[PDB]
C-alpha cells in the first residue's frame, strides 16, 4: 500500500502538549453575551456560515460574526479550539468571542473586523515590493500555526485579508484547519480546487503542513505572472493535468512512486507526456516587473510534487527574494 510520510519539522509538537491543547472533542466552550453584537449587514454566506458586520456595542467597535449552519459539533469545537489555540499569534484572526445566535440557534463566532482592500484591486495593484512584503507577512502566520501544530489547509486568496492602508495582514477562515498528527491519515477534500496540492488531486492522505505551503505558491504565481488562477482545472483531475502541463509529468510518476501511490486510472487518458516548463516560459512584458530570478528560484521551491521536498514556512523567510524587504 502507501508508503508512510512525516512532517520534516513540527512533527511531535502535539505529542508532547497537555491532551487538552488539541483534544477539542473534550473543550468546554464559554459562551458570551449574545445582546452585546448588532448585526449591521449581511457580508456572505457559505455551505457552512453566514457572515455579517456588526457593531459591538458596548465599546462601539466593529466585529464580523460568522453564523454556523447546521453542522457536527466536531468542526465547531475544532475551529473554536483552533482559534483560541492561535489567538495573539503573528498575524492570525482574533476570535473576539463565541455567542448562541437567537434566531439560527448554532454558535456565531465573533472576530475583529479588518478593513480588507478590495482583491481585484489588491491583485491589479499590489508591486513587486507589496507581493515581496506581504508574502512575508503571510508566512509568519503560518510559521505561526504550524509551530502550533495546526495545518489550515485552505490558504487561498480570500482567506488573506489585508488593509492596504495600514499595511495590515490577517489570515482567516480557520474552518478547515486541522491539527497534525504523524501517521495520521486525513481527508483529502480540503482546500479549494485551484490551490490543492498534488497529495490531495493523488488521494495521499498522510499530509502535513506543506499543503499550505504548495497553497502559498499557488498564491504567488497568479500574483509575479499576473494569471489567476495559475493552475485553472475544469475539475479535480483536469487540475493535476494543468500542474502536469507545468511541472512534468515525469517528475509527477517519480513521487507517486516515491509513496507507493497508484493514479486513479481515469487519469490514463487525461494526463498525457510533458516535459518540465521552465518558469521563464510565463514571463511576458506584461508581469515582467513582478519578475526576478529571486522571484522564480523561490517559486520552484514551493511548486514541487513532493510535499517532503518544499520549502517549510520559516526556510522560506530565509529565502533571497525577502532581502529587500524592510525588517
Ligand atoms: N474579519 C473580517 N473582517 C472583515 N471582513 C471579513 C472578515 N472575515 C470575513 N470577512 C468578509 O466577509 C465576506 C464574506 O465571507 P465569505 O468567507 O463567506 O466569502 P468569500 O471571501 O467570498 O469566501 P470564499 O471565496 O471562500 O467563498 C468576505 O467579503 C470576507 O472578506
Ligand atoms: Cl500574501 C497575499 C495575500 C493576498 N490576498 C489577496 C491578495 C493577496 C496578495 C498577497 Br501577495
Amino acid at each position: 500500500g502507501p508508503v508512510p510520510s512525516r512532517a520534516r519539522v513540527y512533527t511531535d509538537v502535539n505529542t508532547h502538549r497537555p491532551s487538552e491543547y488539541w483534544d477539542y472533542e473534550s473543550h468546554v466552550v464559554e459562551w458570551g453575551n449574545q445582546d452585546d453584537y448588532q448585526l449591521v449587514r449581511k457580508l456572505g454566506r457559505g455551505k457552512y456560515s453566514e457572515v455579517f458586520e456588526a457593531i459591538n456595542i458596548t465599546n462601539n467597535e466593529k466585529v464580523v460574526v460568522k453564523i454556523l449552519k447546521p453542522v457536527a459539533a466536531a468542526k465547531i469545537k475544532r475551529e473554536i479550539k483552533i482559534l483560541e489555540n492561535l489567538r495573539g499569534g503573528p498575524n492570525i484572526i482574533t476570535l473576539a468571542d463565541i455567542v448562541k445566535d437567537p434566531v439560527s440557534r448554532t454558535p456565531a463566532l465573533v472576530f475583529e473586523h479588518v478593513n480588507n482592500t478590495d482583491f481585484k484591486q489588491l491583485y491589479q495593484t499590489l508591486t513587486d515590493y507589496d507581493i515581496r512584503f506581504y508574502m512575508y507577512e503571510i508566512l509568519k502566520a503560518l510559521d505561526y500555526c504550524h509551530s502550533m501544530g495546526i495545518m489550515h489547509r485552505d490558504v487561498k486568496p480570500h482567506n488573506v485579508m489585508i488593509d492596504h492602508e495600514h499595511r495590515k495582514l490577517r489570515l482567516i477562515d480557520w474552518g478547515l484547519a486541522e491539527f497534525y498528527h504523524p501517521g495520521q491519515e486525513y481527508n483529502v477534500r480540503v482546500a479549494s480546487r485551484y490551490f490543492k496540492g498534488p497529495e490531495l488531486l493523488v488521494d495521499y492522505q498522510m499530509y502535513d503542513y506543506s499543503l499550505d505551503m504548495w497553497s502559498l505558491g499557488c498564491m504567488l504565481a497568479s500574483m509575479i505572472f499576473r494569471k489567476e488562477p495559475f493552475f485553472h482545472g475544469h475539475d479535480n483531475y483536469d487540475q493535476l493535468v494543468r500542474i502536469a502541463k507545468v511541472l512534468g509529468t515525469e517528475d509527477l510518476y517519480d513521487y507517486i512512486d516515491k509513496y507507493n501511490i497508484e493514479l486513479d486510472p481515469r487519469f490514463n487518458d487525461i494526463l498525457g507526456r510533458h516535459s518540465r516548463k521552465r518558469w521563464e516560459r510565463f514571463v511576458h512584458s506584461e508581469n515582467q516587473h513582478l519578475v526576478s530570478p529571486e522571484a522564480l528560484d523561490f517559486l520552484d521551491k514551493l511548486l514541487r510534487y513532493d510535499h517532503q521536498s518544499r520549502l517549510t514556512a520559516r526556510e522560506a523567510m530565509e529565502h533571497p527574494y525577502f532581502y529587500t524587504v524592510v525588517k
